[PDB]
């Protein structure tokens, strides 16, 4: 049997895990922290994430998507909340199946974990990759006191996440050629209790948002009606605008719960635990870093943040990683060899992660904004009825990205067409009857060739 060991049992390794060991592979996955099914009296995890169809198709084809999706949420739209102004669902899709769920990303962990071991794959807790020695064949972990202990390899996934070990290591034997570009919002997780998510009446079924601009929070619901919220927030103020909101002003939870009740006074009264949250929360980075090299002849490769971190405004950095494993373990299965598996799979996948990793930083901007302009109503406005006349040619950028399986590559780049159209046809006009709506469709059928088969 072919032999394989990677690092990171996170969502995109687990995952590869067991599409390789339920197709005859010999798998070894080593993972620094617990597991986190052995129960502890530590305190429960409330991360969670919007899974959408990239990621939902991947735990389809490993059998674990009914699995998945009966401990999450439905969100049909986004509901954004500007002070005093009441909220009104802005709905993802015409029906319920253009949804996106939340899910606890513990849950899902553990998931993916019973799945990879049901399907053979060994897990090792507790061993954090240090460091490889490629000539050797060889791999150095340790535990948390970083007494080392080696281990031979005959290939190497790196699903070790966006500070993976394994892309550090491969910067001895190859030029990664890595482009890193800091974001400059942190992110402070915070939590609205199952009462006050009632007592404010939030919808369940729903992203809840509180744009502010140059920063903002988002709100995704659990099981338990409690919602998980994020603050996304300058770590430091601009050298231009240097006096504006940021983490280094907010030097204790007493300054935070001042900054809410000032700049998000709805949101603020919601949040009982702001002060305690703040305090034991640490700040997390954002980044974007594009890699030239992903792989190191056969012996290693990189998937999913190991290889390609971005920003979280699109919410699909896990679906990306799914989506990598499918691929991955579809390469290794049916390859010549492992050198031409890895080879292909970096090939295939680099123009789509550098596509997302854009579109997600574009994706900041139309979620933080308090207001839409009349503008940008109007094309959506025409694009809604593109959508409707020629739905296998008009389908919004959103919806490719979130809805199907489009390569990300070909969902940028249609979207942009469909972006210079919809431009050029409002200008110039403040409403939809002084359009020539023909003429829009002509340039549709013109310019933009039909999809089928999408869902
Ligand atoms: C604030 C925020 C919000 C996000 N929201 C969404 C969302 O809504 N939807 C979505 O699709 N994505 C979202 N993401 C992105 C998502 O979290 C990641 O893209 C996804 O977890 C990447 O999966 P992965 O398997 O590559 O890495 P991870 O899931 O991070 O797993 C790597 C695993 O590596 C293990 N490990 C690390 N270093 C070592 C080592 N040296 N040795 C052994 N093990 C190691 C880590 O402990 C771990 O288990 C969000 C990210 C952030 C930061
Ligand atoms: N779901 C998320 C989870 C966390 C961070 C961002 C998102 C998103 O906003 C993606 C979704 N389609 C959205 O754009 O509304």
């Amino acid at each position: 049997a072919r032999q394989v060991t990677i690092i990171g049992a996170g969502l995109a390794g687990t995952l590869v895990a067991r599409l390789l060991a339920r197709n005859g592979w010999q798998v070894n996955l080593f993972e620094r922290r617990p597991d986190p099914r052995i129960e502890t009296g530590a305190r429960g995890r409330s991360i969670n994430l919007a899974l959408a169809e990239r990621g939902a198709h991947a735990l389809r084809l490993a059998g674990l998507e009914r699995e998945v999706l009966a401990e999450a949420v439905m969100m049909r739209g986004r509901m954004v909340h500007v002070p005093g102004t009441p909220p009104n669902l802005q709905p993802y899709g015409r029906d319920d199946s253009e949804v996106i769920w939340s899910i606890n990303r513990d849950r899902l962990n553990r998931i993916l974990l019973d799945g990879a071991e049901a399907a053979g794959a060994s897990i090792h807790f507790n061993l954090g990759l240090d460091s490889v020695d490629f000539a050797r064949q060889r791999l150095t972990l340790s535990n948390v006191s970083g007494e080392r202990l080696e281990k031979r390899f005959h290939l190497l996934i790196g699903a070790d996440g966006c500070n993976s070990a394994v892309r550090q290591a491969m910067a001895s034997v190859v030029d990664l050629g890595e482009h890193l570009e800091t974001q400059p919002h942190g992110y402070k997780e915070l939590q609205i209790t199952p009462e006050a998510s009632a007592q404010f009446n939030l919808e369940p079924n729903a992203l809840h948002i509180w744009p502010h601009g140059d920063y903002m929070c988002i709100a995704l619901p659990n099981l338990d009606r409690s919602f998980t919220v994020t603050l996304f927030l300058h770590h430091q103020s601009p050298a231009a605008q240097p006096a504006s909101p940021c983490f280094a002003q907010l030097v204790d939870g007493h300054a935070a719960r001042r900054f809410f009740q000032r700049q998000f006074p709805d949101l603020s009264p919601m949040l009982d635990s702001l002060e305690q949250d703040f305090e034991h929360h640490p700040t997390g980075k954002l980044a974007t870093l594009r890699l030239t090299t992903w792989h190191v002849g056969g012996q290693a490769v990189l998937l999913g943040d190991a290889a390609h971190p971005m920003v979280p405004f699109h919410g699909q950095g896990m679906n990306c990683a799914l989506e990598d494993a499918v691929a991955l373990a579809e390469h290794l299965q049916s390859a010549a060899d492992n050198a031409s598996a890895l080879a292909a799979f970096t090939a295939q996948r680099q123009p789509d992660a550098l596509a997302i990793q854009a579109m997600a930083l574009e994706n900041y901007v139309e979620m933080s904004s308090k207001v839409a302009s009349p503008t940008y109503l109007l094309e959506r406005e025409l694009g809604q009825i593109m959508a409707q006349r020629q739905p296998t040619r008009f389908i919004p950028r959103y919806s490719m990205v979130t809805f199907s399986r489009l390569p990300y590559a070909q969902a940028m780049a249609r979207g942009q067409i469909q972006e210079q159209l919809l431009k050029f046809a409002v200008a110039n006009h403040s409403d939809l009857t002084s359009i020539n709506l023909d003429a829009v469709e002509h340039e549709v059928t013109r310019c933009l060739p039909p999809l089928s088969h999408l869902c």
